[PDB]
């Protein structure tokens, strides 16, 4: 049987086989923000060295602890070969799927209502922006037909936001048939939903 | 003292507050593949009910635990409120970040060399398919700059592939101008390449 033991922030080395190169200030800090939310909920992964522990996944956890002023981290320690460790600091990252923007819409969606919070403490208590919260709602305020064809992927979420733009939805549908029939990029909906609304 | 349990695959129950809505059966067989050849690496966090466990999150790996044929799979148990259930639901897949094409390109390529094994090899041993590893290398081909623009998502693997197509490299560069500022998506590049190997 297993355990989660709480390292000490001193005695973690990085990850030798890391395979992110870079690491996006932005999103450290939302991490940052989650774990002083609700503390990190998912134990890392360390390999015990002679000089300490060696991250096998959790990296990002580890420099968000530091930023949110944590002195430990939640880990789990396995022995694990040099092969191994090089698999699974990649396969941890891989063999994962993230939610669709509408299931992250509907989510927070959901949230709003059965946490009885404005989009304000959402975006508070989940490590998100206020924008990235109301831009995400906002696709919930789209047709059912034109959510269904983002979902499917006959639609991509760019097309959706831009779509939000156009005035006169009497246009809206037809737009819609022309940017699925014709193949259109973002940026040629963009233009045409500027005429059609002057 | 928090610890991994198995737990019977009979006793867990679907997350209440599920916020997946599909269930890709391609991706869950890569994940099955992927636990057949490592386990369940990372431990399911769940919940007491009052007769077995409410999933709070690993729902993808509970299923691919069934087809894989296991009988248990690695669990924390944890008391916790309603709130904090529908919280974490989400925010245990929200608050990651992917890596991006090149990241993955580099791995797979760093792990043919030092595991000495090949794309097909390779496969199998990560629940991926032969082809997604060696598309993945060919961005490797790619001028550096370029790689780099995948890097950053402002162009996308599937923009870095098409660019591939192209014959007279010599015209790479002003295409991926063209590409960026008038932000082309894959259909249209194939297009403007079709057009470019016409001489
Ligand atoms: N052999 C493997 C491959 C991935 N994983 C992990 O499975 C998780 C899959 O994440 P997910 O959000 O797509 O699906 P859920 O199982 O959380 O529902 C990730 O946390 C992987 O690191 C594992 O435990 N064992
Ligand atoms: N408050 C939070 C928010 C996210 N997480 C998890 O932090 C992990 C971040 O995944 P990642 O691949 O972006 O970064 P690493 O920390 O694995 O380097 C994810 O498994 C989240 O479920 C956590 O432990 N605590
Ligand atoms: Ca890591
Ligand atoms: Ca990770
Ligand atoms: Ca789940
Ligand atoms: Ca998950």
């Amino acid at each position: 049987m297993e355990t989660v033991e709480e390292i000490k922030i001193a005695d973690l080395r990085p990850n030798p086989y890391q395979p992110r190169k870079h690491f996006d200030d932005e999103a450290l800090a939302e991490l940052k923000e989650s774990v002083l939310q609700h503390g990190i909920l998912q134990p890392l992964i360390v390999r015990k060295s002679l000089k300490g522990y060696d991250i096998v996944a959790g990296e990002r956890r580890f420099r968000a602890a530091k930023l949110a002023g944590l002195d430990t981290v939640p880990a789990i320690v396995r022995e694990l070969s040099e092969a191994l460790m090089r698999e699974i600091a990649l396969l941890e990252n891989l063999q994962r799927e993230d939610l669709s923007p509408l299931e992250e819409a509907q989510a927070y969606d959901s949230l709003l209502k059965h946490l009885d919070l404005t989009q304000e403490q959402l975006a508070k208590r989940l490590g998100k922006s206020r924008p990235h919260i109301a831009n995400h709602l906002r696709l919930l305020t789209l047709p059912e037909n034109i959510q269904q064809l983002i979902a499917e992927g006959t639609l991509s979420m760019g097309h959706g936001r831009t779509l939000l733009g156009l005035k006169n939805k009497n246009k809206l549908e037809p737009l819609v048939q022309k940017v699925i029939a014709e193949q259109l990029n973002v940026r040629q909906l963009e233009q045409l939903i500027q005429q059609l609304n002057q």
